[PDB]
């Protein structure tokens, strides 16, 4: 029962594609693969569909690939991008080089709508209600997202959103260099590997989106590591003798202490006009001590999500198997395990 394929020359390279995909229109390339969206005829959906470019092509590419297939094989929720399809032209194990994964073509992200523009509390609460409500999902399989900005959120007409773009591959450190927004978002534990992070780091960077979309600004634009830093400690207060000791680095800690200490600012006087339960939750996720921070779970049953929250509505995950991230096999072997996820996939409802 395997489909038909056709080929056709896209992004400088041959795709082969089941018939079902019409239309391909390339539409974006990375370091990872190119993308094209298309019109899926058997689900009636605008698609997209990338190609990665050798996934094969080392053990850490091998073991990427495996990664990304696992993780959009398992997420199945309102808010999180899911696993629409994934194919290989390939007709056994031998012969199979490349893969495909197809997805929900989004409309367009946080970023490319809201830019330098300022959303209204309501529009505010019902968008990071969706991330938070995603994120207990995410949170609930022990899977850290690592890269939520509005670039990795898609959002519809209706305001729908989902999450997207997890965090697979360690970014480049020229990629978190300077005045960029690959960084604005991260957890300071994380920017600065302060310690060894947890989920939490994603409640940050909510927490940064959250603001954003209050005030129309980037709430932590950096030039550089160490002067986002300085922004953040500006706005959170210095670390605290407590969290001191929680620095695994000596020499980030030492570093700490360099600097002149200074207390946590007024959110009411930052954030000013914003709804007061709106400025209460930015401070529960604008904890620079890690263990502090509020999880998703709390956040959903926070005042002012009144409007949306509903206990019976706020799914959580089937458990995450990720004891693969420890496994030590070789190219063909996490080749071999990603053939039988591809082989073994099944359509969503
Ligand atoms: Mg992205
Ligand atoms: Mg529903």
């Amino acid at each position: 029962e395997r489909p038909t394929f056709y080929r056709q020359e896209l992004n400088k390279t041959i795709w082969e594609v089941p018939e079902r995909y019409q239309n391909l229109s390339p539409v974006g390339s990375g370091a990872y693969g190119s993308v094209c969206a298309a019109f899926d005829t058997k689900t009636g959906l605008r698609v997209a569909v990338k190609k990665l470019s050798r996934p094969f092509q080392s053990i850490i590419h091998a073991k990427r690939t495996y990664r990304e297939l696992r993780l959009l094989k398992h997420m199945k929720h309102e808010n999180v991008i899911g696993l629409l399809d994934v194919f290989t032209p390939a007709r056994s194990l031998e012969e199979f080089n490349d893969v495909y994964l197809v997805t929900h073509l989004m409309g367009a992200d946080l970023n490319n709508i809201v830019k330098c523009q300022k959303l209204t509390d309501d529009h505010v609460q019902f968008l990071i209600y969706q991330i938070l409500r995603g994120l207990k999902y995410i949170h609930s399989a022990d899977i850290i997202h690592r890269d939520l900005k509005p670039s990795n959120l898609a959002v519809n007409e209706d305001s729908e959103l989902k999450i997207l773009d997890f965090g697979l591959a360690r970014h480049t450190d020229d990629e978190m260099t300077g005045y960029v927004a690959t960084r604005w978002y991260r957890a300071p534990e994380i920017m600065l590997n302060w310690m060894h992070y947890n989920q939490t780091v994603d409640i940050w960077s909510v927490g940064c989106i959250m603001a954003e979309l209050l005030t129309g600004r980037t709430l932590f634009p950096g030039t550089d590591h160490i002067d986002q830093l300085k922004l953040i400690l500006r706005l959170v207060g210095t670390p605290g003798a407590e969290l001191l000791k929680k620095i695994s680095s000596e020499s980030a800690r030492n570093y700490i202490q360099s600097l002149t200490q200074m207390p946590k600012m007024n959110f009411a006087n930052v954030f000013i006009g914003a709804n007061p339960l709106a400025v209460d939750l930015l401070e529960k996720m604008l904890v620079l001590d890690s263990d502090k921070r509020i999880t998703a779970a709390q956040a959903l049953a926070h005042a002012y999500f009144a409007q949306y929250h509903d206990p019976d509505d706020e799914p959580v995950a089937d458990p995450y198997d990720q004891s693969f991230e420890s496994r030590d096999l070789l190219i063909d072997e996490w080749k071999s395990l990603t053939y039988d996820e591809v082989i073994s996939f099944v359509p969503p409802p």
